[PDB]
DNA sequence: CATGGAATCCTTCCCCC
DNA sequence: GGGGGAAGGATTC
């Protein structure tokens, strides 16, 4: 069982590159504007160049203008990125049949039949990195090992632009001495449960009571550390199937007023339609993200499908549920559908 | 100050043999 | 007692 994981660097400001050269070494931050004042909103990326100084995914554009005044700021363009994705993943299928896309940049390929060990692993992942590189003209980190999760954990340590294999000496030596929190799956909210168990490392999983593990992290996530740390982990690669599209916008100015967040929501439900495509929603969630940055929803299963006049129904009550049974105002509204047909 | 899509898992009901 | 689901939320990437 050989895994090989392909991540995209700096994926967004990456791509922003390919199409203006110009900005290749200069510091490259894209931004979602979230339109409530001056340069309001999230970094959903930056390249290295801006990163070396803090700029990162997640801190806020005006903070990351307060240490990069400079850099190039760029809002994101999701749909040119997610194009320029569907042809790389495309070139990583002609090495295999068997490919788990995981996120926009992020892909798994099972190449256990294609190869015959780690030389010529790493081989294929070379010829993977220069042939996306040429075709492309993007840069990725492959990482290579036993199993998914290892592979992930390969690609983070050989980032950017860089390759790893992880063989079953270093898979046992990380069981060991890998800082639980670095495993895949572990946020910050578990690694803090873990720590209070006493947990740091994955082999610590074993002097612990399954029952009392189960208790604190649940049964699904304390099976999956116990697999790893016992180094019998081993999901196939499959490739997943959509299963919700939606939509969630931010108002100018937070609310409780009906009328003033209708048009924020239908604008919602227009684009996840659009996105829908064809696709048949039995399934509605109305979203909302509270002044205080909490996030509450009301939802409803049909036992048909949807038609949009509907939905346009049938979330205005519940985003009337939604206000009824919580008094905080509304910062973000949204939608998403899901149980397709 | 703090955008955004989506999967999966956890609890708490609820209907019902 | 437990199958079968739906809701609302927790957590992660
Ligand atoms: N908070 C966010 N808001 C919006 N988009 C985001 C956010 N965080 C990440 N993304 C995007 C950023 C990337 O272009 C893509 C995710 O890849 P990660 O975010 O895993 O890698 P990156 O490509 O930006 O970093 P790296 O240098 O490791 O390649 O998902
Ligand atoms: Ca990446
Ligand atoms: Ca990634
Ligand atoms: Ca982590």
């Amino acid at each position: 069982m050989i895994v090989l994981f392909v991540d995209f660097d700096y994926f967004y400001a990456q791509v922003e590159e390919v199409l203006n050269p110009s900005l290749k070494g200069k510091p490259v931050v894209v931004c979602v504007f979230s339109g409530r004042f001056e340069d309001s909103g999230a970094v959903a990326t930056a390249n290295y160049e801006a990163r070396k100084f803090g700029v990162k995914a997640g801190i806020p554009i005006v903070e990351a203008k307060k240490i990069l005044p400079n850099a190039v700021y760029l809002p994101m363009r999701k749909e040119v990125y997610q194009q320029v994705s569907s042809r790389i993943m495309n070139l990583l299928r002609e090495y295999s049949e068997k490919i788990e896309i995981a996120s926009i940049d992020e892909a798994y390929l099972d190449i256990s039949d294609k190869v015959r060990d780690y030389r010529e692993a790493y081989n294929l992942g070379l010829e993977i990195k220069n042939k996306i590189l040429e075709k492309e003209k993007i840069t990725v980190t492959v990482g290579i090992s036993k199993n998914k999760v290892f592979a992930k954990i390969a690609a983070d340590m050989a980032k950017p632009n860089g390759i790893k294999v992880i063989d079953d000496e270093e898979v046992k030596r990380l069981i060991r001495e890998l800082d639980i929190a670095d495993v895949p799956g572990i946020g910050n909210i578990t690694a803090e449960k873990l720590k209070k168990l006493g947990i740091n490392k994955l082999v610590d999983t074993l002097s612990i009571e399954f029952d009392k593990l189960k208790g604190m992290i649940g049964e699904a996530k304390a099976k999956y550390l116990i697999s790893l740390a016992r180094d019998e982990y081993n999901e196939p690669i499959r490739t997943r199937v959509r299963k919700s599209i939606g939509r969630i916008v931010t108002m100018k100015r937070n609310s409780r007023n009906l009328e003033e967040i209708k048009p924020y929501l239908f604008r919602a439900i227009e684009e996840s339609y659009y996105k829908l495509d064809k696709r048949i929603p039995k399934a509605i969630h109305v979203v909302a993200v509270t002044e205080d940055l909490d996030i509450v929803s009301r939802g409803r299963t049909f036992p048909h499908g949807i038609s949009k006049e509907t939905a346009y129904s049938e979330s205005v009550k519940l985003l009337q549920k939604i206000l009824e049974e919580d008094e905080r105002k509304i910062r973000r509204i949204g939608v998403r559908f899901s149980k397709f047909i």
